[PDB]
């Protein structure tokens, strides 16, 4: 007697059964005063081998077939060896008798043909085993239950999962990039698709479910969203980039679990298999457009649970959803690659105060890299003539730790890469930023649309222009009349810093001042304020009104035309993945 | 700025050397409440592969040699397989998640001209592993320093040199 509507059923009733007249004797050990025994198999090749009871509608391939489309594999599942044992200790001064079996799983597949059913095809995949133990005296008689059983019986938790047979935001301040991104560990799939298996260990025992690698294969899992640019071997070869993940379908590390059940009452331990998450994300001007998700094999999940209460119905409930559960603890690290489409050209010198680089014609006008190392630690300008293009600094991660040679550039290759400035766009900015003595740089310059062609300057600041550390100054050129100019650039993460230079409209003459005002339109940020005077070695700059609140403010501020200021501003809260800052200008 | 004569050192700066970025790339074991945790590796084959970085002067052989002179003789260590393991037991009631790294011995070989060192070649050989835990609730922000590694570090702390010439 069913409650489902006619048609055929994958149903899967549990891991723990036990067959009758103990299929495969293997027999039991005798314990005495004290000892202890430990009991146990390995399922690897005949201790494997599933069970199959077909029936005229549902053969053996119908069976196999069906149910490894739902749940578990256990083709390519009981091809690696997974080993359990039991221990159990005897009493001060009797004698203790051990007693095994091997559980299954039940993977019963049923037709039901108004509310019944008419059609059972049963399939017994094998599964860890279940020690039975005895406290016994010489001469003693002992209940022929506990020896034999007559008929097939659970002894883990009553089950019925059923599956009908079908007769077929977050605004992220990344710039545009490659990204992989590790999402946690202890990822596994639902309906029990990595259950390894479970193991019920009765009062005063212990119990341990065991990974020997006697083969080291692994599964590893990959779904893309574009497989001609994300393959997985391109997926495996950014995380190579990115997190120097060599093996990728092959593990050579051990785990396994052990539990001991108090002496009052029984314990359950369940072991899966899991998996750490990473995404590859292609991310262009504000949103993914290209990702792909790598599930790397990982050091399994245990779960301890306890028997529920004896007197308790079974419910058909229906398999869940196809997808993952994170039993791991919350992380995302976000590591930036290099596009391998993207050349990289090298600066073997180390740069000393000053330094051009000339952009070489086999670059073809392309966006490419230049990998750089600094002499002395300090702050640089960088740009190109005329401040056209704007380029991007990034910082490999873990660089300058291994070998060096002083006044050279040793490029260690890595592909890790930290954002540290610049625009991703005819932008006229630059960087002023702080380098490092021993770390490798890259200086990332856009594609190019002039056949002429382009200086990169790289000079050592020691001056006043210290004060705009870690930002890109842009020239804020279109200044010339009375208005509400507004300027749209990427927004920097939080206590990150942006900077606008500008001059006032109107002749110089330390008179004639004006008023302007200065807001951000969705960002809030602190803002600073300098002037600039222009002198023969640098850019001399002077404090004015420091410390704004930039959030739609309804400030002015008066300042003389003819003169360049410089707005420094620091993001506090990031409302919308572009900043908006308003120049407005009144006589 | 070592205080060194003129002249090529070997040194020696100890086992317990856990490399940046890659701390997570061997997965890690998630324990339930009461259960325990023995996640364990074998050095055999590839996880005993010396890794070089070498500088003009220092290449792959002139490192070995030097190295093998004076200190542990790698190569033939690295034939004989060698296992360790970790167990840890999680409380009465929470989870613990632990992941697994290995540990480097790091050698240098340095140059030394006046008081400076002027160049540096680094080999890492593969030691044993470190296994680091942590009790996590679910929708807990753990740090992420605890996952990520950005610059390499000896979790054990030494300088070794040596200059390269009764009745």
């Amino acid at each position: 007697t069913i409650d489902l509507a006619d048609g055929n059923y994958v149903v899967s009733r549990g891991d723990g059964w036990i067959l009758s007249r103990q299929n495969q004797i293997l027999g039991g050990s005798v314990i005495s005063n004290g000892s202890t025994g430990i009991v146990g198999d390995l399922r690897v090749n005949d201790n494997a081998i599933p069970y199959y009871y077909p029936t005229p509608s549902f053969n053996e391939e119908y069976i196999k077939n069906n149910i490894q489309t739902v749940f578990a594999n256990f083709t390519e599942a009981n091809q690696i060896p997974i080993g359990f044992e039991f221990s159990k200790t005897a009493p001060s001064n009797k004698n203790l008798y051990m007693y095994l079996q091997y559980t299954y799983i039940r993977y019963e597949i049923i037709k039901v043909l108004q509310h019944e059913i008419i059609e059972r095809a049963v399939l017994y995949v094998p599964s860890l085993g279940y020690v039975k133990s005895i406290e016994f005296n010489p001469g003693e008689k002992i209940n022929k239950d506990f020896y034999f059983l007559t008929n097939d019986k659970c002894i883990l938790n009553e089950q019925f999962l059923y599956k009908k047979i079908l007769e077929t935001q977050r605004v992220l301040p990344y710039s545009n990039g490659l990204y992989v991104i590790n999402k946690g560990d202890g990822y596994i799939r639902t309906n029990d698709k990595d259950l390894i298996g479970t193991l019920l260990i009765e009062a005063g025992s212990s119990g341990s479910i065991i990974q020997p690698r006697l083969r080291n294969t692994t599964r590893p899992l990959f779904t893309t969203s574009n497989d001609a640019k994300f393959s997985q071997q391109y997926t495996e070869e950014r995380l190579k980039d990115a997190f120097n993940v060599q093996l990728f379908n092959t593990s050579t590390s051990l785990f396994k679990f052990v539990e001991e059940a108090p002496s009052n009452k029984n314990i359950c331990i369940k072991a899966y298999n899991t998996y750490e998450k990473y995404e590859l994300i292609d991310y262009q001007n504000g949103s993914i457009v290209n990702k792909a998700e790598y599930y790397l094999p990982s050091l399994g999940y245990c779960e301890v649970t306890n028997a529920p209460s004896p007197e308790s119905e079974v419910v058909k409930t229906q398999v869940a959803e196809d997808g993952f559960i994170q039993n791991g603890p919350e992380e995302e690290i976000v590591v930036g690659v290099i596009d391998p489409s993207e050349n990289i050209q090298e600066i073997n010198t180390a740069i000393s105060d000053n330094y051009t680089y000339n952009i070489p014609g086999i670059v073809n006008n392309n966006p490419f890299y230049i990998l750089f190392t600094v002499n002395t630690t300090g702050i640089y300008k960088i740009n190109a003539q005329n401040n056209l293009p704007s380029l991007k600094i990034y910082e490999a991660i873990g660089s300058g730790n291994r070998n060096f040679q002083s006044g050279n550039l040793c490029d260690d290759d890595i592909k890790a890469i930290n954002y540290i400035t610049g625009f991703d766009s005819n932008a006229k900015s630059y960087l002023v930023v702080l380098l490092n003595k021993d770390k490798n740089y890259y200086i990332r310059v856009p594609q190019t649309s002039s056949n002429i062609e382009n200086q990169i300057k790289f000079k050592r600041e020691e001056g006043d222009l210290r004060n705009l550390m870690n930002s890109s100054v842009n020239i804020i050129d279109n200044l010339n009349s009375t208005g509400a100019h507004y300027y749209t650039r990427q927004s920097p993460d939080v206590h990150d810093y942006i900077s606008y230079e500008f001059t006032i409209p109107g002749n110089f003459n330390n008179k004639d001042t004006s008023n302007i005002r200065l807001y951000t339109s969705y960002n809030q940020g602190i803002g600073t304020l300098f002037r600039v005077t222009e002198t023969i070695d640098g850019y001399n700059l002077i404090n004015i009104q420091q410390n704004l609140n930039l959030l739609n403010s309804t400030k002015s501020i008066r300042l003389l035309n003819g003169a360049i200021y410089i707005l420094k501003v620091e993001v506090t809260e990031l409302n919308n993945y572009n900043i908006k800052l308003h120049i407005d200008i009144t006589n």
